[PDB]
């Protein structure tokens, strides 16, 4: 499913990602936009093999299982196509674990790249929220 802007930060919203660890609702769909064109059937790899799944895209290396990454850990315990739905709620779930681990938003290269220090709000202008 690829969303509408707005109905991406209404979704977000309603799973509780606004001001998550300090973050303002923007900061969530600037990164969505930037790390998968807010299209939920995204995957990348990565140079070490894995993979990168969903809206979010959640790294198999640390958070969820996809059977082919070699030493990588599954702290959300989800298998990695749970990331690919549809429905946001397994990744944002797991994003409130990946913001909660010590490096904030920076956890997403693409949000400290192209997010952090800009106007995020615009991100969520004219949204019905
Ligand atoms: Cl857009
Ligand atoms: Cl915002
Ligand atoms: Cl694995
Ligand atoms: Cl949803
Ligand atoms: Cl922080
Ligand atoms: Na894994």
């Amino acid at each position: 499913k690829v969303f509408g802007r707005c109905e991406l930060a209404a979704a977000m919203k309603r799973h509780g990602l606004d001001n998550y660890r300090g973050y303002s609702l923007g900061n969530w769909v600037c990164v969505a936009k930037f790390e998968s064109n807010f299209n939920t059937q995204a995957t990348n790899r990565n140079t070490d093999g894995s993979t990168d799944y969903g809206i979010l895209q959640i790294n198999s290396r640390w958070w969820c299982n996809d059977g082919r990454t070699p030493g990588s850990r599954n702290l959300c315990n989800i298998p990695c196509s749970a990331l690919l739905s549809s429905d946001i709620t397994a990744s944002v779930n797991c994003a409130k674990k990946i913001v909660s681990d010590g490096n904030g938003m920076n956890a997403w290269v693409a949000w400290r790249n192209r997010c952090k220090g800009t106007d995020v709000q615009a991100w969520i202008r004219g949204c019905r929220l």
